[PDB]
């Protein structure tokens, strides 16, 4: 139990030699390594270094592993000490984990020469002038495919058809309704053109990416790639369906499905998440707030049912009750709780209005609870950017 | 409780003022002070259904203050509640 | 900017869904998707004027999600702004 | 733990914790955990210096924790058997 | 590497003279200034 004295810029530390010997590969645990710091006149080891850090280094030996950074010591300084006392990488790693940090990945296209060459223009806008031009061009195409998708509903463009006044719903006039544009190898319809130029580009990005892809193993793992796929699935699935059902009576039998896929085209907005950090942050925020987000829906659910029920009964004995059934009152309850209150349904009886007041107040409190957390998770990912 | 109490104090105040400010009207949407309670709670919690709205300059001035005071009143006791929750 | 961007993403999404969910109606208050932009921003910021409201079960389901998503979206960038202010 | 060469007691342990242990004797009872010392570490010291359970309990109360209950169906055999499914 | 001891109201500090000499214009780095 020979004792050992360690002097850190005047601050005296003592321990047993077996305590340090516990970790033979460190500076203080290696006789040949600490030798250089021994003062034979004072029988102590002297280090002209940072004082606040040492309590922690020493405790690491005493505790047998615990390496915590003192609350009052900067992380940049403490890590420099950890390195100096040569505690080793295994300990620094675990230290950095508990301190917050942790991560690291990548790996350019394995050899390829050309694969790893292209995979730097469609995957890393931070590489060259051209590669950065792609991002600019890619975004344009997306914004366009969105504006296009939107105008397809503008009556100003769809009220200029054969049966605009109601007199002969044609087949290729009926299928153009269900789709938004007139499909045809003649490319007469402006919309079918733009929508096609865009899918060509989106089809290009997907293929290029999938071939110049380093690890084609987990390609359909990256949520970003899933989006690129879903952004074009409607287009091809629609063609397939309109060709498999080329007759009025058959296309009418598969019109529902066609409509569904038309709705699915909106998911192209999420193709922007590749060129938007904030969009990526929000995504992470949502994956990290699953429980609170759910609690939010659950609490709203509990509230809706309660207040829908009470309002219903309190307005029941009325000839002009705006609440036909309890399920009908669900709309009113969610509307007043989130306080969006459209006023399209309002109680009229003293009782109903009392229920409404409590529903308004309970709504404000319910929402206000899970949000703070969500908001936090957001700031964590938003700031932990650099 | 403080939340309900403060809302109560606000309702009565603004119900009273709006009532009087819209009193000399043939189309006053506020028949009595107790009738205005609904409007006051509705605008304070800001759920504002629009089923009762002042029409006179005075009423609208009262309404503006009721909207603002409502937002502040609620915002007070919540932070604590939210805390107890966390 | 993130505030405007997120609102933008939300508007388009909910304008689209509400449009389609109220499409097969003779009294649809949503003529086109661009027309629904007004409703979406109005319900998300929760100012909800009630000058456009869904009527179909589907539309009302979309509306509920739009109301909730709106409240969360706004609540995010604000805290920071509020800070910079203090 | 006594070192007869230096006339002192020596403990190869955690430094930040001791001010508190000693103060516990000086104050005649006050056992507070230093703001800068982790709770897992400080409780290990409290145990080592054998301050006793009566003090650790009161320490843990002031530190926040506190609770404990249960007790399966007293005997029963079958009572305590069902009372584990419902 | 002559060592230097600095006593601040009883709190003991030690360092090497070359460490202080690194900044010649400061009080502790100036022999004529710390002499006092
Ligand atoms: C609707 C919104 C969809 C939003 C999709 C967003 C997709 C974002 C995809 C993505 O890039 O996520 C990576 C992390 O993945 C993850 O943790 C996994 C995130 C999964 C998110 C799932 C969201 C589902 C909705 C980012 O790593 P990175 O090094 O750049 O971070 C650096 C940063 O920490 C600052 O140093
Ligand atoms: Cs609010
Ligand atoms: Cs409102
Ligand atoms: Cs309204
Ligand atoms: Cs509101």
């Amino acid at each position: 139990s020979e004792r050992v004295v360690i002097n850190i810029s005047g601050l005296r530390f003592e321990t047993q030699l077996k305590t340090l010997a516990q970790f033979p590969e460190t500076l203080l645990g290696d006789p040949k390594k600490r030798m250089r710091y021994f003062d034979p006149l004072r029988n102590e080891y002297f280090f002209d270094r940072n004082r606040p850090s040492f309590d922690a280094i020493l405790y690491y030996y005493q505790s047998g592993g615990r390496l915590r950074r003192p609350v009052n010591v900067p992380l940049d300084i403490f890590s420099e000490e950890i390195r100096f006392y040569e505690l080793g990488e295994e300990a620094m790693e675990m230290f950095r984990e508990d301190e917050g940090y942790i991560k690291e990945e990548e790996r350019p296209l394995p050899e390829n020469e050309f694969q790893r060459q292209v995979w730097l223009l469609f995957e890393y806008p931070e590489s060259s002038g051209p590669a950065r031009i792609i991002a600019i061009v890619s975004v344009m195409v997306i914004l366009i495919s969105i504006v296009s998708f939107c105008l397809e509903t503008l009556p100003i463009f769809r009220d200029e058809n054969e049966d605009m006044h109601g007199g002969g719903v044609t087949f290729h006039t009926y299928s153009q309704s269900t789709i938004g544009y007139q499909q045809s190898t003649s490319f007469t319809d402006p919309f079918f053109i733009v929508e096609t130029l865009c899918i060509i580009w989106f089809s290009f990005e997907f293929l290029v990416r999938f071939f110049a892809c380093p690890s084609k193993a987990g390609f359909f793992t990256n949520i970003m790639n899933i989006i690129d796929i879903v952004a074009i699935i409607p287009y091809y699935v629609t063609i397939f369906l309109t060709e498999s059902n080329k007759s009025v009576l058959q296309f009418q039998n598969v019109r529902r499905v066609v409509q569904i896929f038309r709705i699915m085209r909106i998911l192209r907005i999420f193709k922007l998440s590749r060129h938007s950090k904030g969009l990526q942050i929000l995504g992470q925020t949502l994956k990290a707030s699953m429980r609170e987000l759910g609690l939010l829906i659950f609490f709203l659910f509990i509230g809706v049912i309660l207040f829908s029920s009470a309002v219903y009964f309190a307005e029941a004995d009325e000839r002009d009750s705006q609440f036909p059934s309890i399920p009908d009152a669900f709309w009113w309850a969610v509307v007043s709780m989130t306080t969006v209150g459209y006023g399209d349904m309002v109680p009229t009886t003293i009782g109903g209005k009392i229920v409404g007041s409590l529903c308004a107040i309970a709504g404000v409190l319910t929402i206000a609870l899970p949000v703070p957390v969500i908001v936090s998770n957001f700031n964590y990912f938003y700031h932990r950017e650099t």
